[PDB]
Protein backbone atom coordinates (compact mmCIF):
# COMPACT_ATOMS: atom_id res chain seq x y z
CA UNK A 1 0.00 0.00 0.00
CA UNK A 2 2.76 2.21 0.03
CA UNK A 3 2.19 3.01 3.73
CA UNK A 4 4.61 5.82 5.51
CA UNK A 5 2.87 5.79 8.43
CA UNK A 6 0.89 3.84 10.95
CA UNK A 7 -0.38 4.34 14.20
CA UNK A 8 -0.96 1.21 16.07
CA UNK A 9 -1.53 0.30 19.95
CA UNK A 10 1.56 -1.95 20.74
CA UNK A 11 1.40 -4.09 23.42
CA UNK A 12 4.86 -5.13 24.49
CA UNK A 13 5.81 -1.39 25.20
CA UNK A 14 2.11 -0.29 26.13
CA UNK A 15 2.11 2.54 23.92
CA UNK A 16 0.46 3.50 20.08
CA UNK A 17 3.84 3.55 17.61
CA UNK A 18 4.16 4.21 14.42
CA UNK A 19 4.56 0.73 12.93
CA UNK A 20 5.38 1.62 9.13
CA UNK A 21 9.09 1.36 8.99
CA UNK A 22 9.43 4.74 9.42
CA UNK A 23 9.83 5.19 13.29
CA UNK A 24 7.59 8.82 13.10
CA UNK A 25 7.45 9.67 16.69
CA UNK A 26 3.86 9.80 18.73
CA UNK A 27 3.86 12.03 21.46
CA UNK A 28 0.09 11.51 23.79
CA UNK A 29 -0.71 14.57 25.86
CA UNK A 30 -2.56 13.55 29.15
CA UNK A 31 -5.66 14.04 28.13
CA UNK A 32 -6.19 11.79 25.57
CA UNK A 33 -7.98 8.66 26.75
CA UNK A 34 -8.01 4.94 26.05
CA UNK A 35 -10.61 2.22 25.61
CA UNK A 36 -9.75 -0.82 28.46
CA UNK A 37 -10.79 -3.52 25.85
CA UNK A 38 -9.23 -2.09 22.96
CA UNK A 39 -6.16 0.15 22.86
CA UNK A 40 -6.19 1.42 19.70
CA UNK A 41 -9.40 3.48 20.26
CA UNK A 42 -8.53 6.85 21.49
CA UNK A 43 -10.99 9.65 22.79
CA UNK A 44 -9.87 13.12 21.93
CA UNK A 45 -11.99 15.41 23.69
CA UNK A 46 -11.80 19.41 23.81
CA UNK A 47 -9.24 19.63 26.22
CA UNK A 48 -5.62 21.35 25.43
CA UNK A 49 -4.03 18.64 26.62
CA UNK A 50 -6.07 15.71 24.78
CA UNK A 51 -3.64 15.65 21.61
CA UNK A 52 -1.70 13.21 19.69
CA UNK A 53 1.47 15.03 17.83
CA UNK A 54 3.12 12.66 15.63
CA UNK A 55 6.98 14.06 14.64
CA UNK A 56 6.72 12.93 11.05
CA UNK A 57 9.98 10.87 9.58
CA UNK A 58 11.88 13.65 7.61
CA UNK A 59 11.32 11.22 4.47
CA UNK A 60 7.73 11.32 4.53
CA UNK A 61 6.99 15.03 5.11
CA UNK A 62 4.90 16.37 2.13
CA UNK A 63 6.47 18.88 -0.60
CA UNK A 64 5.35 18.70 -3.72
CA UNK A 65 3.27 19.21 -6.66
CA UNK A 66 2.19 16.01 -7.52
CA UNK A 67 2.97 13.10 -5.48
CA UNK A 68 0.15 11.29 -4.63
CA UNK A 69 -1.34 10.44 -1.32
CA UNK A 70 -3.83 8.92 0.65
CA UNK A 71 -4.99 8.55 4.43
CA UNK A 72 -7.06 6.16 6.40
CA UNK A 73 -8.59 5.95 9.79
CA UNK A 74 -11.66 4.60 11.41
CA UNK A 75 -13.93 7.34 13.71
CA UNK A 76 -16.96 7.73 16.10
CA UNK A 77 -18.69 10.76 16.23
CA UNK A 78 -20.88 11.73 19.12
CA UNK A 79 -24.49 12.95 17.88
CA UNK A 80 -24.90 16.38 17.97
CA UNK A 81 -27.29 18.05 20.21
CA UNK A 82 -27.15 21.41 19.48
CA UNK A 83 -26.61 23.40 16.43
CA UNK A 84 -22.72 24.61 16.14
CA UNK A 85 -22.43 25.87 12.21
CA UNK A 86 -18.51 25.82 13.90
CA UNK A 87 -16.36 23.94 11.48
CA UNK A 88 -13.82 22.93 14.22
CA UNK A 89 -10.70 20.78 12.63
CA UNK A 90 -9.60 17.18 14.40
CA UNK A 91 -6.95 16.22 12.06
CA UNK A 92 -4.08 19.16 11.06
CA UNK A 93 -1.19 19.08 8.81
CA UNK A 94 -1.03 22.49 7.96
CA UNK A 95 1.98 24.89 8.04
CA UNK A 96 1.89 28.76 6.93
CA UNK A 97 -1.65 28.31 4.96
CA UNK A 98 -0.66 25.15 3.73
CA UNK A 99 -1.16 21.32 3.40
CA UNK A 100 -3.88 19.19 4.95
CA UNK A 101 -6.40 18.72 7.39
CA UNK A 102 -9.67 16.79 8.65
CA UNK A 103 -12.36 19.01 10.61
CA UNK A 104 -15.61 18.43 10.91
CA UNK A 105 -18.85 20.42 11.02
CA UNK A 106 -23.04 19.76 11.79
CA UNK A 107 -25.86 22.21 9.60
CA UNK A 108 -29.09 21.81 9.30
CA UNK A 109 -29.69 18.06 10.97
CA UNK A 110 -26.22 16.73 9.29
CA UNK A 111 -23.03 15.55 10.63
CA UNK A 112 -20.04 16.29 8.16
CA UNK A 113 -16.18 15.04 7.42
CA UNK A 114 -14.26 17.35 5.50
CA UNK A 115 -11.23 17.39 3.98
CA UNK A 116 -9.07 20.07 2.91
CA UNK A 117 -5.99 20.56 1.13
CA UNK A 118 -4.48 24.02 0.62
CA UNK A 119 -1.79 25.11 -1.41
CA UNK A 120 1.18 27.41 -0.73
CA UNK A 121 -0.80 29.94 -2.80
CA UNK A 122 -3.74 30.05 -0.29
CA UNK A 123 -6.00 28.06 -2.73
CA UNK A 124 -8.28 25.72 -0.61
CA UNK A 125 -10.03 22.30 -2.24
CA UNK A 126 -12.40 20.53 -0.12
CA UNK A 127 -14.58 17.53 -0.48
CA UNK A 128 -17.33 16.45 2.10
CA UNK A 129 -19.18 13.55 3.60
CA UNK A 130 -22.26 13.92 5.30
CA UNK A 131 -25.04 12.12 7.23
CA UNK A 132 -28.34 12.87 8.17
CA UNK A 133 -29.76 12.82 11.98
CA UNK A 134 -33.19 13.19 10.70
CA UNK A 135 -33.69 9.15 9.95
CA UNK A 136 -35.37 6.35 12.19
CA UNK A 137 -31.97 3.87 12.37
CA UNK A 138 -28.94 5.68 11.03
CA UNK A 139 -25.54 3.25 10.14
CA UNK A 140 -23.13 6.36 10.59
CA UNK A 141 -24.44 8.36 13.78
CA UNK A 142 -22.41 7.51 16.93
CA UNK A 143 -21.09 4.67 15.11
CA UNK A 144 -17.44 3.60 14.10
CA UNK A 145 -17.19 4.69 10.48
CA UNK A 146 -14.05 4.18 8.15
CA UNK A 147 -13.04 6.97 6.35
CA UNK A 148 -10.70 6.56 3.17
CA UNK A 149 -9.34 9.75 1.39
CA UNK A 150 -7.23 9.42 -1.90
CA UNK A 151 -5.59 12.67 -3.42
CA UNK A 152 -4.44 12.37 -7.35
CA UNK A 153 -3.06 15.75 -7.83
CA UNK A 154 -3.64 15.23 -11.72
CA UNK A 155 -7.33 14.70 -11.57
CA UNK A 156 -9.13 13.89 -7.87
CA UNK A 157 -9.95 14.13 -4.10
CA UNK A 158 -12.03 10.94 -3.12
CA UNK A 159 -13.74 10.00 0.22
CA UNK A 160 -14.50 6.61 0.40
CA UNK A 161 -16.75 5.64 3.50
CA UNK A 162 -16.94 2.01 4.82
CA UNK A 163 -15.16 0.79 1.17
CA UNK A 164 -17.54 2.53 -0.95
CA UNK A 165 -16.87 5.71 -3.17
CA UNK A 166 -19.47 8.21 -2.01
CA UNK A 167 -17.74 11.80 -3.10
CA UNK A 168 -15.12 13.04 -5.30
CA UNK A 169 -13.25 16.90 -5.89
CA UNK A 170 -11.51 17.95 -8.49
CA UNK A 171 -7.95 19.42 -7.30
CA UNK A 172 -5.69 19.65 -10.33
CA UNK A 173 -6.21 23.25 -9.95
CA UNK A 174 -4.19 23.16 -7.07
CA UNK A 175 0.10 23.83 -7.22
CA UNK A 176 2.65 23.01 -4.40
CA UNK A 177 1.21 21.46 -1.22
CA UNK A 178 4.11 22.28 1.48
CA UNK A 179 2.36 20.78 4.89
CA UNK A 180 3.78 20.27 8.22
CA UNK A 181 6.30 18.62 9.64
CA UNK A 182 4.11 17.59 12.08
CA UNK A 183 0.64 15.55 12.63
CA UNK A 184 -1.32 17.20 15.07
CA UNK A 185 -4.47 15.24 16.39
CA UNK A 186 -6.41 17.43 18.53
CA UNK A 187 -10.01 19.50 18.62
CA UNK A 188 -8.95 22.31 17.21
CA UNK A 189 -11.73 25.63 17.38
CA UNK A 190 -14.49 23.35 18.87
CA UNK A 191 -16.23 26.00 20.80
CA UNK A 192 -18.86 23.11 22.45
CA UNK A 193 -16.57 22.18 26.14
CA UNK A 194 -17.87 18.62 25.90
CA UNK A 195 -17.52 17.55 22.34
CA UNK A 196 -15.16 14.48 21.52
CA UNK A 197 -14.50 12.30 19.18
CA UNK A 198 -13.23 8.24 19.30
CA UNK A 199 -10.57 7.33 16.77
CA UNK A 200 -8.39 4.80 15.42
CA UNK A 201 -5.88 2.87 12.87
CA UNK A 202 -5.03 6.02 11.25
CA UNK A 203 -3.05 5.75 8.04
CA UNK A 204 -0.98 7.48 5.65
CA UNK A 205 -0.03 5.92 2.07
CA UNK A 206 2.16 7.36 -0.88
CA UNK A 207 -0.06 6.60 -3.48
CA UNK A 208 -3.70 6.86 -4.76
CA UNK A 209 -5.46 4.12 -3.63
CA UNK A 210 -7.84 2.25 -5.61
CA UNK A 211 -11.01 0.92 -5.68
CA UNK A 212 -10.28 -2.73 -4.44
CA UNK A 213 -7.40 -1.58 -2.53
CA UNK A 214 -9.46 0.26 -0.10
CA UNK A 215 -12.08 -2.26 0.05
CA UNK A 216 -9.48 -4.72 1.69
CA UNK A 217 -8.49 -2.34 4.20
CA UNK A 218 -11.75 -1.69 5.17
CA UNK A 219 -12.22 -5.26 5.57
CA UNK A 220 -8.73 -6.19 6.80
CA UNK A 221 -9.30 -3.73 9.97
CA UNK A 222 -13.27 -4.18 10.48
CA UNK A 223 -11.71 -7.44 13.00
CA UNK A 224 -14.29 -9.76 11.07
CA UNK A 225 -13.73 -12.51 13.65
CA UNK A 226 -14.96 -10.58 16.45
CA UNK A 227 -18.64 -9.54 17.20
CA UNK A 228 -19.91 -6.06 17.22
CA UNK A 229 -22.42 -4.13 19.12
CA UNK A 230 -24.32 -1.65 17.38
CA UNK A 231 -21.96 1.37 18.24
CA UNK A 232 -19.33 -0.74 16.44
CA UNK A 233 -17.29 -1.76 19.22
CA UNK A 234 -16.57 -5.69 20.14
CA UNK A 235 -19.34 -7.46 21.38
CA UNK A 236 -18.75 -8.25 25.06
CA UNK A 237 -19.72 -10.90 27.96
CA UNK A 238 -21.22 -9.60 31.38
CA UNK A 239 -23.02 -6.19 29.56
CA UNK A 240 -26.49 -4.92 29.30
CA UNK A 241 -27.95 -4.71 25.68
CA UNK A 242 -30.52 -3.48 24.42
CA UNK A 243 -32.14 -5.06 20.83
CA UNK A 244 -32.64 -4.21 18.09
CA UNK A 245 -34.80 -6.56 15.42
CA UNK A 246 -33.86 -5.76 11.92
CA UNK A 247 -37.01 -7.09 10.62
CA UNK A 248 -39.09 -4.61 12.06
CA UNK A 249 -36.96 -1.58 13.76
CA UNK A 250 -40.54 -0.01 15.01
CA UNK A 251 -40.99 -2.63 17.54
CA UNK A 252 -39.60 -4.09 20.57
CA UNK A 253 -38.66 -6.86 22.63
CA UNK A 254 -40.59 -7.41 25.83
CA UNK A 255 -41.43 -10.76 28.27
CA UNK A 256 -45.05 -11.61 28.67
CA UNK A 257 -44.13 -13.55 31.96
CA UNK A 258 -40.92 -15.29 33.50
CA UNK A 259 -41.12 -19.47 33.56
CA UNK A 260 -41.50 -22.14 31.28
CA UNK A 261 -44.94 -21.63 30.72
CA UNK A 262 -44.09 -17.66 29.90
CA UNK A 263 -42.96 -16.23 26.80
CA UNK A 264 -41.27 -13.06 24.97
CA UNK A 265 -42.49 -11.19 22.09
CA UNK A 266 -42.38 -7.78 19.69
CA UNK A 267 -44.39 -4.87 21.01
CA UNK A 268 -44.95 -1.78 19.56
CA UNK A 269 -45.02 0.71 18.84
CA UNK A 270 -41.15 1.33 19.80
CA UNK A 271 -41.65 4.99 19.34
CA UNK A 272 -39.10 8.18 18.88
CA UNK A 273 -36.69 10.31 20.92
CA UNK A 274 -36.70 14.11 18.50
CA UNK A 275 -34.94 17.52 19.40
CA UNK A 276 -36.54 20.02 16.69
CA UNK A 277 -34.42 20.49 13.91
CA UNK A 278 -31.52 18.63 15.21
CA UNK A 279 -32.41 14.78 15.33
CA UNK A 280 -35.34 12.63 15.01
CA UNK A 281 -34.46 9.05 15.85
CA UNK A 282 -35.91 6.00 16.60
CA UNK A 283 -35.72 5.05 20.72
CA UNK A 284 -33.09 2.86 21.38
CA UNK A 285 -32.98 2.04 24.85
CA UNK A 286 -36.30 0.35 24.68
CA UNK A 287 -37.70 -3.16 25.89
CA UNK A 288 -35.87 -6.32 27.50
CA UNK A 289 -32.22 -6.17 28.15
CA UNK A 290 -29.83 -9.18 27.13
CA UNK A 291 -26.69 -10.22 28.63
CA UNK A 292 -24.04 -12.00 27.39
CA UNK A 293 -22.69 -15.10 29.72
CA UNK A 294 -19.70 -17.49 28.91
CA UNK A 295 -20.24 -20.81 28.90
CA UNK A 296 -17.38 -22.43 26.11
CA UNK A 297 -15.36 -19.01 24.61
CA UNK A 298 -11.79 -20.47 24.40
CA UNK A 299 -10.90 -17.29 25.19
CA UNK A 300 -10.25 -15.72 28.90
CA UNK A 301 -10.73 -11.93 28.01
CA UNK A 302 -13.91 -10.46 27.46
CA UNK A 303 -14.98 -10.25 23.94
CA UNK A 304 -17.47 -12.38 22.17
CA UNK A 305 -16.16 -13.50 18.81
CA UNK A 306 -17.75 -16.10 15.66
CA UNK A 307 -19.26 -19.21 16.65
CA UNK A 308 -18.55 -18.35 20.77
CA UNK A 309 -20.91 -20.93 22.44
CA UNK A 310 -22.76 -18.63 25.15
CA UNK A 311 -25.85 -18.76 27.60
CA UNK A 312 -27.76 -15.34 27.18
CA UNK A 313 -29.41 -13.77 30.34
CA UNK A 314 -32.47 -11.94 29.99
CA UNK A 315 -33.65 -8.95 32.42
CA UNK A 316 -37.02 -8.66 33.66
CA UNK A 317 -38.02 -5.43 36.16
CA UNK A 318 -33.76 -6.20 37.23
CA UNK A 319 -33.64 -9.47 37.85
CA UNK A 320 -31.94 -11.93 35.24
CA UNK A 321 -32.99 -15.11 33.98
CA UNK A 322 -31.81 -17.31 31.41
CA UNK A 323 -33.23 -17.81 27.70
CA UNK A 324 -34.03 -21.32 27.52
CA UNK A 325 -36.98 -23.66 25.83
CA UNK A 326 -38.15 -27.18 25.95
CA UNK A 327 -37.45 -28.46 22.43
CA UNK A 328 -39.46 -31.11 22.62
CA UNK A 329 -42.58 -29.00 22.43
CA UNK A 330 -44.83 -29.92 19.67
CA UNK A 331 -44.28 -27.68 16.15
CA UNK A 332 -41.30 -26.54 14.38
CA UNK A 333 -40.98 -22.79 15.90
CA UNK A 334 -39.59 -23.31 19.33
CA UNK A 335 -41.51 -20.79 21.77
CA UNK A 336 -38.46 -19.04 24.00
CA UNK A 337 -38.55 -18.36 27.67
CA UNK A 338 -36.93 -16.73 30.62
CA UNK A 339 -36.80 -19.21 33.24
CA UNK A 340 -35.15 -18.82 36.56
CA UNK A 341 -31.45 -19.49 36.40
CA UNK A 342 -31.41 -22.46 39.04
CA UNK A 343 -34.08 -24.26 37.16
CA UNK A 344 -32.88 -24.40 33.23
CA UNK A 345 -32.26 -27.76 34.30
CA UNK A 346 -32.08 -29.92 30.95
CA UNK A 347 -33.26 -26.93 28.92
CA UNK A 348 -31.65 -25.99 25.60
CA UNK A 349 -29.93 -22.82 26.39
CA UNK A 350 -26.56 -22.57 24.46
CA UNK A 351 -26.48 -20.43 22.10
CA UNK A 352 -23.99 -20.19 19.23
CA UNK A 353 -23.31 -16.09 17.90
CA UNK A 354 -22.43 -15.38 14.74
CA UNK A 355 -21.84 -12.50 12.38
CA UNK A 356 -23.88 -11.19 9.70
CA UNK A 357 -21.89 -9.65 7.59
CA UNK A 358 -23.38 -8.41 4.36
CA UNK A 359 -23.61 -4.54 2.13
CA UNK A 360 -26.77 -3.45 4.42
CA UNK A 361 -26.20 -1.55 7.78
CA UNK A 362 -23.36 -2.34 9.44
CA UNK A 363 -23.33 -4.60 12.72
CA UNK A 364 -25.45 -7.29 12.85
CA UNK A 365 -25.53 -10.55 14.86
CA UNK A 366 -27.69 -13.84 14.68
CA UNK A 367 -27.51 -16.44 17.23
CA UNK A 368 -28.12 -20.21 16.90
CA UNK A 369 -29.56 -22.23 19.75
CA UNK A 370 -28.38 -25.67 20.04
CA UNK A 371 -29.03 -28.25 23.06
CA UNK A 372 -26.46 -30.00 25.02
CA UNK A 373 -25.58 -32.09 22.51
CA UNK A 374 -24.55 -29.92 20.00
CA UNK A 375 -27.51 -30.11 17.68
CA UNK A 376 -28.94 -27.10 16.12
CA UNK A 377 -32.44 -26.48 17.33
CA UNK A 378 -32.62 -22.86 15.45
CA UNK A 379 -31.90 -19.49 14.56
CA UNK A 380 -33.70 -16.86 17.51
CA UNK A 381 -36.49 -14.63 15.55
CA UNK A 382 -40.09 -14.33 15.80
CA UNK A 383 -42.87 -16.89 14.26
CA UNK A 384 -46.66 -15.55 14.47
CA UNK A 385 -49.10 -16.66 16.88
CA UNK A 386 -52.01 -15.77 15.46
CA UNK A 387 -51.96 -11.94 17.16
CA UNK A 388 -48.79 -12.45 18.46
CA UNK A 389 -45.10 -12.39 17.38
CA UNK A 390 -43.48 -14.87 19.98
CA UNK A 391 -39.71 -15.02 20.05
CA UNK A 392 -38.51 -18.43 18.84
CA UNK A 393 -35.42 -20.65 17.55
CA UNK A 394 -36.08 -22.33 14.34
CA UNK A 395 -34.18 -24.43 11.89
CA UNK A 396 -34.23 -22.83 8.65
CA UNK A 397 -33.83 -25.74 7.24
CA UNK A 398 -36.95 -27.19 9.11
CA UNK A 399 -41.36 -17.41 11.05
CA UNK A 400 -38.99 -14.35 10.38
CA UNK A 401 -36.62 -12.00 12.05
CA UNK A 402 -33.28 -13.64 13.00
CA UNK A 403 -30.66 -10.70 12.26
CA UNK A 404 -30.51 -8.63 15.51
CA UNK A 405 -28.06 -5.85 16.71
CA UNK A 406 -26.92 -5.33 20.75
CA UNK A 407 -27.02 -1.92 21.94
CA UNK A 408 -25.23 -0.59 25.11
CA UNK A 409 -25.99 2.65 27.05
CA UNK A 410 -23.16 5.08 25.07
CA UNK A 411 -22.31 8.48 26.17
CA UNK A 412 -22.51 9.39 22.61
CA UNK A 413 -26.04 8.89 21.62
CA UNK A 414 -27.78 10.93 24.44
CA UNK A 415 -30.94 9.19 25.28
CA UNK A 416 -31.06 9.63 29.12
CA UNK A 417 -30.23 5.87 31.08
CA UNK A 418 -32.14 7.86 34.28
Amino acid sequence: YNCILNIKYEMDRDKLVDSSGYRSRINIGTGVKFSEIDKNQVQLSNLESSKIEVILNNGVIYNSMYENFSTSFWIRIPKYFRNINNEYKIISCMQNNSGWEVSLNFSNMNSKIIWTLQDTEGIKKTVVFQYTQNINISDYINRWIFVTITNNRLSNSKIYINGRLINEESISDLGNIHASNNIMFKLDGCRDPHRYIWIKYFNLFDKELNKKEIKDLYDNQSNSGILKDFWGDYLQYDKPYYMLNLYDPNKYLDVNNVGIRGYMYLKGPRGRIVTTNIYLNSTLYMGTKFIIKKYASGNKDNIVRNNDRVYINVVVKNKEYRLATNASQAGVEKILSAVEIPDVGNLSQVVVMKSENDQGIRNKCKMNLQDNNGNDIGFIGFHQFNNIAKLVASNWYNTFGCSWEFIPVDDGWGESSL
